[PDB]
């Protein structure tokens, strides 16, 4: 009948993606490490990469990556996929705040828009194209 007005704010209402890393490392320790690493490497951003709970592909043992601010999401996909156990026929998707980012985005763009108050950017991955 009538139009439905979609609002960007809806994206922000979803609950945060799971992060064992956040839960098991006290906030102040994370924030101190993130601030220090940002000062040390002004051309890089610190990223935490974790499996979405519903993902059906292999887990990732190493979570902490320091990435060039100009690396693109497509390049990051290549590098991270190399480290996960999945079939060539398995898919791989990344999520930042529950949303799949563009292949063309840079890690510095994602970091500026989405880093948390500990100065880390959190990315989840799944073989499914929805976070859960």
């Amino acid at each position: 009948d009538d139009f439905e007005l979609l609002d960007q704010s809806e994206l922000d209402q979803i609950e945060s993606m799971k992060s064992t890393y956040k839960e098991e490392h006290p906030f102040e320790k994370r924030r101190s490490e993130g601030e220090k690493i940002r000062k040390k490497y002004p051309d890089r951003v610190p990223v935490i990469v974790e499996k979405a709970p519903k993902a059906r592909i292999g887990d990732l043992d190493k979570k902490k990556y320091l990435v060039p601010s100009d690396l693109t999401v497509g390049q990051f996909y290549f590098l991270i996929r190399k480290r996960i156990h999945l079939r060539a026929e398995d898919a791989l998707f990344f999520f930042v705040n529950n949303v799949i980012p563009p292949t063309s985005a840079t890690m510095g763009q994602l970091y500026q828009e989405h880093h948390e108050e500990d100065f880390f950017l959190y990315i989840a991955y799944s073989d499914e194209s929805v976070y859960g």
